[PDB]
């Protein structure tokens, strides 16, 4: 069995301590540190712990086994992780869980043959330390693309590949974003359970080597004013019987039916699927005009930077990228949101509107009308009112975890709208 | 096959990491790093990337080379890519490709292209881990340690680039405090392209590892000598070098004459590439080693096209008009292109202006037809939009990049109110 593997890695690398790490409902991960020889109790009958935490009382943690890794950095004794999932002390799972979330709507998912593959492009920004606390001032001099010494963090993102290769982990490119200091680690694809994993363990991995390094890796949507934002472009495919369901050799484009429905379905829940993939305030100063990141909701090809963008490899590799999300919202959320929103759209059968190859930000705002084109929320606030009705969502997430999005988002936006900012003393305060 | 080696060399070296290396217009180097796990894919249908618009990367496996400077024991790896469209057109923006073509173009007549340039270069000090222009040392020229301090950096870049399947010929230190210079032999265009640009990465790498900033800007000091790229050509016709006929006056062959007669009828347009900088110009004033008047004579004179002495298959002509700041691949692409146009059409040089001539007065020159050289960006950019050949030569994607480019960076430098302003007439008007 897989525990006997576990204790056989144990004894090889001497783990004295593992980490038996869990995530809230706002992507962040949490852990709780056992002694080795707790670890049988742990693969057994569970840690018991406060949940609490979660929504960011008695609960269990019970590891998945596949996700036993071996931390690379050493301490002589070695520390080990487990991704766990959240049950009750009956043995139910704990719907609150984001993680058990995902897991219900792939479940749902394969109960139409259908199988969602998902490969993020994850950009970042590595930042300097001043007096032991992180800033948003870049570390390096740098551009899209660009090359050592103009590039000065490729240890450290040579590093953060070779520690996730470790963990059996598959990196497909890595390279210097348009922004100062900000940096992109596109990942290969695969099902939308490991690849969120994958996006946590990938979190953690680049802030602790940014630390070691005396930097500040961050995944904030728009950490400097003026510059490009940091996003999440997520690959997207469906595949039905082995086959990609995207992929019709016979229709226009050589794209599917499913591919246009699930597009369709997407961009019909997008306003409120962008309160989970867009989750903070901040989230909100990206989606501006003028950067990468995409602001009216539009599908087309790939010569146009739109909302969803469907590349032109064919085959097995037919997909969309999905752009609005940013790396801060919560990967298992985001991923259960766009596989209700796209797998509705299939059942339902939902035509998507026109595709848009004309660049949007060229025309005038009387063009856009017209043509039907919408707008992303503006702000968090407008983007949960959206969410609030869309019963869809709601119920795909549950209603546990949908309060808890709700409550958490407005605690912010209420404490936010009050704040006094810079900007209104430097543009009132001389004058008035 | 190439590729069996270069898996060879990767279980050997312990390769983990590969550079997918490329250039834009401008001539800086641009990258895409992959894992070891993802190279086979790499050489075989290519990896993909935004340009702007996708596109995809093609290898060439004869750039392969192990970087010297070990990882954390993980070795690392390069390769200079060439850009493709993904249907399987090359992509006619791509510095390296135009090269390439102007290259088969001279092949077709049996012409071959051998390069061997003058790399002239800074060594600045660092203030707050930011670069300035302060010279790292107080040299002069062909001068010795301890007035030479770069000499164990200099011996560190020439130790790294022969590790990489470079030959240099000689380096040494320059006229101006903290300038170097470092000759190599002489290769086809490409080569030398490609040889040119890892030269710029290199130095700039290991300048940092010593808290140091080389720069290959044209002029980064007032008052002081400025850095040039001489430009060491010649053709090769069959195996033998097209220069040299013993039969013919100073052994020069008439290919010489008609190649430095089309050079010299474009050069107006070659210096918005060969000098593509608004600083390339503050470098073409009198002084200093750099020519500012478009003639030609031998080794008597420091003039823009330069015979040297040596014959026979060392035969070659020293274009030193060019900075180091330029893009290498369109650089010699240009000269390439004028040159076999005066070739093609017989284009006669003008007389060799063996007298010296910052020495003598503007009437004289005005008299004897010697013209001189664009004073700003914006004048070479607009004698280089009037050149057609060169801009077909280019491509119409190249040569466009290059003039938005320099556009964009004239209107922005014209508009600016600089220092030399403020301590010249705040005081008094
Ligand atoms: N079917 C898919 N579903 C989701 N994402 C995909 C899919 N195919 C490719 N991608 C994403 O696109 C990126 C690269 O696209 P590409 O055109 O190379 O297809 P590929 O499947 O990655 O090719 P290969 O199988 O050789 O790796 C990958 O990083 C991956 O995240
Ligand atoms: N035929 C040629 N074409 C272009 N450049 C040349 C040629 N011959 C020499 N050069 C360049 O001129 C410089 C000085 O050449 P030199 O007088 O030493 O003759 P050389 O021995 O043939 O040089 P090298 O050893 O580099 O071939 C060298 O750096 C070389 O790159
Ligand atoms: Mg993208
Ligand atoms: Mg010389």
């Amino acid at each position: 069995s897989k525990e006997d593997e576990i204790f056989r890695i144990v004894e090889e690398k001497n783990v004295r301590f593992v980490r038996l790490q869990f995530v809230d409902v706002q992507g962040i991960p949490k852990n709780v540190a056992i002694p080795v020889g707790q670890l049988e109790k742990a693969l057994g009958p569970g840690i018991h712990f406060d949940g609490s935490s979660i929504e960011g009382s008695d609960m269990v943690l019970r590891p998945d086994p596949d996700t036993f890794r071996v931390l690379p950095w050493s301490g002589g004794t070695a520390e080990a992780r487990l991704i766990c999932d959240i049950e009750l002390p009956d043995g139910k799972p704990f719907m609150g869980c984001p993680r058990q979330v995902l897991k219900k709507n792939m479940e749902e998912a394969a109960k139409l043959g259908y199988v969602m593959n998902t490969g993020p492009e994850m950009e970042f920004f590595l930042f300097k330390r001043q007096d032991g606390m992180p800033t948003n001032i870049p570390q390096d001099r740098g551009g899209y693309f660009d090359l050592a010494p103009i590039d000065l963090a490729e240890e450290i993102k040579r590093e953060i590949v070779l520690v996730l290769e470790e963990m059996g982990f598959e990196v497909e490119a890595a390279h210097h974003e348009v922004a100062f200091g900000q940096h992109e680690i596109d990942f290969k694809y695969d099902n939308a359970l490991a690849t969120a994993d994958n996006v946590i363990t990938l979190k953690y991995v680049a802030k602790t080597l940014a630390l070691q390094h005396g930097l500040h890796a961050t995944f904030m949507p728009k950490p400097i004013f003026g510059v490009n934002g940091s996003g999440m472009h997520t690959n997207t495919s469906l595949f039905k019987d082995g086959k990609n369901a995207f992929y019709d050799p016979d229709a226009p484009d050589q794209i599917s039916d499913t591919l246009r429905y699930f597009v369709g379905g997407v961009l019909k829940h997008i306003r409120a699927i962008t309160a989970i993939t867009n989750p903070l305030v901040n989230s909100y100063k990206r989606l501006v005009p003028g950067y990468e990141a995409p602001v009216y909701i539009t599908w087309s090809g790939p010569n146009r930077s739109s909302l969803i963008r469907v590349p032109a490899p064919r085959g097995n590799s037919t997909r969309i990228e999905i752009r609005s999300p940013d790396p801060s919202c919560n990967p298992y959320l985001a991923f259960a949101a766009i596989l209700a929103a796209g797998l509705d759209g299939v059942k339902n059968k939902i035509e998507p509107p026109e595709r848009v190859e004309k660049n949007i930000y060229k025309l005038t705002e009387e063009e856009r009308e017209k043509l039907g084109i919408g707008m992303l929320p503006g702000t968090l606030k407008e983007a949960i009112e959206c969410f609030k009705e869309d019963e869809l969502l709601v119920s795909a997430l549950g209603e546990h975890v949908s309060q808890s999005i709700i409550n958490v988002a407005m605690a912010d936006w209420d404490s936010y709208r009050t704040q006094v900012h810079q900007w209104e003393l430097d543009r009132y305060l001389q004058t008035y």
